[PDB]
C-alpha cells in the first residue's frame, strides 16, 4: 500500500482531497465488514448456545466509522457484596474464555486478560484472519463508540480530519501500547479540538445530552450516556473552515496548549483547570498526569493518564514541527510532477534526527533557574561546549567528546596511580584532545522540566550519539549537582 497509496495521495487535486482519499483507501471494504459479521454472528451463535438470551455487540472500531484495515474486532458479551464481585467477574470471564477456546470453531490464540484495568479475552478467528476482544462488561464502549459515529455523522470533516491525524500519530509514534496515546483517546483530543474552534465544528457532549429526547434517556455505570440517536434533530455547524486549514489548525493549537495542568473536557467543551485539586474534588477516580483527557461519559476517568510526559512533550513537539510544516508553501500548493506535497512529508517516516529531538530528555526536579543554570555549568565545563543565547540556548561542538570517554578515564585513573562533580568531568572532558563539528540546540520547558535537544548544523550526521550520550549524562550531572547541597 505504501507505493499505491503514495501515488494516490500524490493525484489528489489538494490537501482536503488527500485527507478524503486517505479516508476512502484506508477503510474496511464491504467484505471485509461481511466477513466480520459472519465472525459475530458465529460467536453470537456459540454464545447463544451457552448463554440464551445473550447478545453479542460489536463495539469500537468496528461500529464507530474509525475503522481501518486489519482492525481489531471488538466484541461485548451481553447477558453482603465486597470486592470479591471483581473475583466473581474474573470467574466468568475465564468461562467466556474456556468457551471460546475449545466450542466455536477456528478460533486460537484464546488469551484471558483479568489483569488489565478492562477484563477481556483475547482471540483470533483462523479462516477469516481476524483477531480481537471479548469483553464481558464494557457497557460505556458502545455507547462512546455510536458517540464517535455520531461525531462523524454530525459534520463530514471528522473523518478525514481523525483519519489523518491517526495515521500522523502512529507515523511520527506517539500512538502505541505503551504510555502513548490510544487510537481513542487521539479521536478524543481530535473532538475536543473540534469542539473548541471559535465557531464550533461539534457540539459538546452536554449540548446532546441536553438534546437527548424521550425515552432517548440511558445510563450506563452510574454516569449519563443520553444523546440523540440521528443527526437529523441536530443543527449543522456554521464553521466553515476546509480540511486543510483544520489540520494546520490543529498541529498549532496542541502545540500551543498547556496540558500539565489542564484537564480537558469534552461534556463541556472546556479546559478545566486541573491546579490545585478543583476536578479532583467532583469525580474521584480521576489520575492526573502530562496530558489530561476526560472520557466524555465516564468523567472519573482521564483516557490519558498512562501516558507519560516524555510522551507528551514529544507530542506537542512534533504537533509544533507540522504546524510549521503546513506554514510552509509545500503543504499548501500540489506539485507539478511527482513530488512530495501536502499530507505526504507529515505522512512519511520523521528522520532519526527528528525522531530523536523530538522526544526531550527527563531531567531531575529543580527550581528552573537553578536548573538551567546547573544545565549550563555542565554544557560551559565538563562538556567542550561553546554556548550561547522556556529557556533556550544553542551551543557548539568542535569535538567527539561524547565518544572514548571510558579510554580517558582509564588513562586518568593509572595516571592518577602515577601521581563531587563539575571540573573532575572536566578533565575526562579536556583530556580527550574553525568550522563547528556539531551545532545544536538545548531547550527547558517550565513544565515539566525536560531538555528538548535539536541539532542545527551537523555535516557528518554525528547528532543521534551525542543525543543518546546525553540523555545518559545530563541526569547523572544535574542529579551530582543536586548533591552538592
Ligand atoms: N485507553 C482506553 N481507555 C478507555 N477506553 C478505551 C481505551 N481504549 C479503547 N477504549 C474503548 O474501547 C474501545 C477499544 O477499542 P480498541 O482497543 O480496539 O481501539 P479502537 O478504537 O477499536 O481502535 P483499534 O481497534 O484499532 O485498537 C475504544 O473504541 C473505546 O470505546
Ligand atoms: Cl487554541
Ligand atoms: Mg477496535
Amino acid at each position: 500500500d505504501s507505493h499505491q497509496l503514495a501515488k494516490a495521495l500524490a493525484e489528489a487535486a489538494d490537501v482536503g482531497a488527500q485527507m478524503i482519499k486517505l479516508v476512502g483507501l484506508r477503510e474496511l471494504s464491504e467484505a471485509e465488514r461481511q466477513l466480520r459479521s459472519l465472525v459475530v454472528a458465529l460467536m453470537q451463535e456459540v454464545f447463544t448456545e451457552f448463554f440464551p438470551g445473550c447478545v453479542v455487540h460489536p463495539f469500537g472500531s468496528s461500529i464507530n466509522s474509525f475503522d481501518v484495515h486489519g482492525c481489531d474486532l471488538d466484541l461485548f458479551l451481553d447477558l453482603e457484596t465486597p470486592k470479591e464481585e471483581k473475583a466473581e467477574g474474573a470467574a466468568m470471564l475465564e468461562l467466556v474464555g474456556s468457551i471460546l477456546r475449545g466450542c466455536v470453531p477456528g478460533v486460537y490464540r484464546v488469551q484471558t486478560v483479568p489483569s488489565a484495568r478492562r477484563p477481556v479475552v483475547k482471540f483470533a478467528h483462523r479462516p477469516s484472519g481476524l483477531h480481537g476482544d471479548v469483553s464481558l462488561s464494557n457497557r460505556l464502549a458502545l455507547h462512546n463508540s455510536r458517540f464517535l459515529s455520531l461525531c462523524s455523522e454530525l459534520d463530514g470533516r471528522v473523518r478525514p480530519l481523525v483519519y489523518t491525524l491517526r495515521a500522523w500519530a502512529q507515523g511520527r509514534g506517539l500512538s502505541g501500547s505503551g504510555p502513548l496515546l490510544s487510537n481513542y483517546a487521539l479521536t478524543l483530543l481530535v473532538i475536543y479540538f473540534l469542539q473548541t474552534r471559535d465557531p464550533p465544528v461539534l457540539p459538546t457532549v452536554s449540548q446532546l445530552t441536553q438534546k437527548a429526547g424521550e425515552g432517548e434517556q440511558v445510563e450506563v455505570d452510574g454516569w449519563d450516556c443520553s444523546f440523540p440517536r440521528d443527526a437529523s434533530r441536530l443543527e449543522p455547524s456554521i464553521n466553515v473552515e476546509p480540511l486543510s486549514s483544520l489540520l494546520a489548525q490543529f498541529f498549532s493549537a496542541v502545540s500551543s496548549w498547556d496540558l500539565r495542568g489542564s484537564l480537558l473536557s469534552l461534556r463541556e467543551g472546556q479546559a478545566l483547570p486541573v491546579a490545585g485539586g478543583l476536578p479532583s474534588n467532583l469525580w474521584e477516580g480521576l489520575r492526573l498526569g502530562p496530558l489530561n483527557l476526560q472520557d466524555p461519559f465516564d468523567l472519573s476517568h482521564n483516557v490519558a493518564a498512562n501516558v507519560t510526559s516524555r510522551v507528551a512533550g514529544r507530542l506537542q513537539n512534533c504537533c509544533r514541527a507540522a504546524a510549521n510544516y503546513c506554514r510552509s508553501l509545500q503543504y499548501q500548493r500540489r506539485s507539478s510532477r511527482g513530488r512530495d506535497w501536502g499530507l505526504l512529508p507529515l505522512l512519511q517516516p520523521s528522520s532519526p534526527s527528528s525522531l530523536l529531538s523530538a522526544t526531550p530528555i527527563p531531567l531531575p526536579l529543580a527550581p528552573f533557574t537553578q536548573l538551567t543554570a546547573a544545565l549550563v555549568q555542565v554544557f560551559r565545563e565538563a562538556l567542550g561546549c561553546h554556548i550561547e543565547q522556556s529557556a533556550s540556548w544553542r551551543c557548539a561542538l568542535w569535538h567527539r567528546v561524547w565518544q572514548g570517554r571510558r579510554r580517558a578515564r582509564r588513562r586518568l585513573q593509572q595516571q592518577t596511580k602515577e601521581g563531587g562533580w563539575l571540573a573532575t568531568e572536566a578533565q575526562v572532558t579536556q583530556e580527550l584532545k574553525t568550522e563547528p563539528l556539531l551545532s545544536f540546540v538545548a531547550s527547558v520547558s517550565p513544565a515539566d522540566r525536560m531538555l528538548t535537544v535539536t541539532p542545527l548544523q551537523d555535516p557528518q550526521g554525528l547528532f543521534p550519539d551525542l543525543h543518546h550520550f546525553l540523555q545518559v549524562f545530563l541526569p547523572q550531572a544535574i542529579r551530582h549537582l543536586k548533591l552538592e547541597h
